């Protein structure tokens, strides 16, 4: 909780896990770059929320690299996220600090983050 982090480290919590490079644009340095990682990385969705405790449920979309937990994507978010999928293979986010994406490596990832996604906006905003 606020003592005691997981969710991160333990994992625990995450409801979805895919496999992608996570990309990113800073503003508009060269372009979609690789900030960490790069050779794939273990990226997943985890449904949190307020330790109040009233069922209302929020996300965070985080992931490691694909070298044991190293956390090179934290994307959390209380009841806004904004997806914007520019390609196929390329799914990208922007939380107004940025705009953070990932790059699909197989049709299946694909399918089942753009899943995740929607299910995700879906009880996020109703």
């Amino acid at each position: 909780g606020s003592m005691t982090e997981e969710t991160h480290p333990d994992d625990d919590s995450y409801i979805v896990r895919v496999k992608a490079v996570v990309m990113t644009r800073d503003d508009s340095s060269g372009g979609w770059f690789p900030q960490e990682g790069g050779g794939i990385s273990r990226v997943g969705v985890c449904k949190v929320m307020h330790p109040e405790g009233n069922g209302r449920s929020g996300f965070l979309i985080h992931g490691e690299r694909q070298k044991d937990k190293l956390v090179v994507l934290e994307c959390y978010v209380r009841k806004d996220l904004v997806y914007t999928k520019a390609n196929p293979t390329f799914h990208h986010w922007k939380v107004d600090n940025r705009k953070f994406g990932l790059t699909f490596q197989s049709p299946a990832d694909a399918r089942a983050f753009d899943r995740g996604v929607r299910k995700a906006i879906e009880d996020l905003i109703e």
